[PDB]
């Protein structure tokens, strides 16, 4: 990672190991995996959704985890939002 | 204080001003605009593609420019990506 883009995306890698290596298959973030990383990461406009909400969501394959493609749907909700936060009156 | 997650973040957005605000409609990334986006930000995997190649698939709309939501399709497929590098070698 040389770029600011690139950095970017590696802490966002970094982020999801972060909750993706505490226990269970190494590439699935549980449902109370993603209630500790909502509390921690998220701000409170994210957080306030509920764990299980985004659970739902996140949740693509129905298999009772979010791996990393899954996460990007957080973090791209989570990137809109911060956007347009950023120049709304 | 910013999380690790929430920084992440504002840096994607810290780099679509970059090259929004250079000319025209800011929250407009033009042809040549992307060019030095993809020159400047992305690996060689990326660049390779080729930015009319790259702009052309992310003007969705066909309005002669990448907007964020445009920008953030770029994202998604270098996050994909980059995971699956780290994961690599
Ligand atoms: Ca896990
Ligand atoms: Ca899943
Ligand atoms: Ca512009
Ligand atoms: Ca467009
Ligand atoms: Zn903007
Ligand atoms: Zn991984």
């Amino acid at each position: 990672a040389l770029t600011e883009l690139e950095k970017a995306l590696n802490s966002i890698i970094d982020v999801y190991h972060k909750y993706s290596l505490i226990k269970g298959n190494f590439h699935a973030v549980y449902r109370d995996d993603l209630k500790k990383l909502l509390e921690t990461e998220c701000p409170q406009y994210i957080r306030k959704k509920g764990a299980d909400v985004w659970f739902k969501e996140l949740d693509i394959n129905t298999d009772g985890a979010v791996n990393f493609q899954e996460f990007l749907i957080l973090v791209i909700k989570m990137g809109v939002a911060a956007h347009k936060k950023s120049h709304e009156e």
